[PDB]
């Protein structure tokens, strides 16, 4: 499923992550855009040999299991394979658990480098929420 900006920020709102750990609507939404392009079936091979999963871009090395990342955690206890689901529950649900960390959004490298500090305003701007 690739969302539409309003159509993620609708869901994202309804899942709990508005202003979740004080990070507002906008820094989410900016992040999956930069991470999945808001496409919930993106995949993208590290070079340490994890991947990341989903809409999120969830890391196989500490938060899901794949069956092909030795010597990796799964802290969510789920398939890296439900990330990839055109229902975000999953992906919201350990990006909870991710950004309670204590690093907060910095564990996602497109939110830090290209949201960070932006007007993150400006990606729920017109929508219906
Ligand atoms: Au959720
Ligand atoms: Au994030
Ligand atoms: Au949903
Ligand atoms: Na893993």
């Amino acid at each position: 499923k690739v969302f539409g900006r309003c159509e993620l920020a609708a869901a994202m709102k309804r899942h709990g992550l508005d202003n979740y750990r004080g990070y507002s609507l906008g820094n989410w939404v900016c992040a999956a855009k930069f991470e999945s392009n808001f496409n919930t079936q993106a995949t993208n091979r590290n070079t340490d040999g994890s991947t990341d999963y989903g809409i999120l871009q969830i890391n196989s090395r500490w938060w899901c299991n794949d069956g092909r990342t030795p010597g990796s955690r799964n802290l969510c206890n789920i398939p890296c394979s439900a990330l990839l689901s055109s229902d975000i529950t999953a992906s919201v649900n350990c990006a909870k658990k991710i950004v309670s960390d204590g690093n907060g959004m910095n564990a996602w490298v497109a939110w830090r480098n290209r949201c960070k500090g932006t007007d993150v305003q400006a990606w729920i701007r017109g929508c219906r929420l």
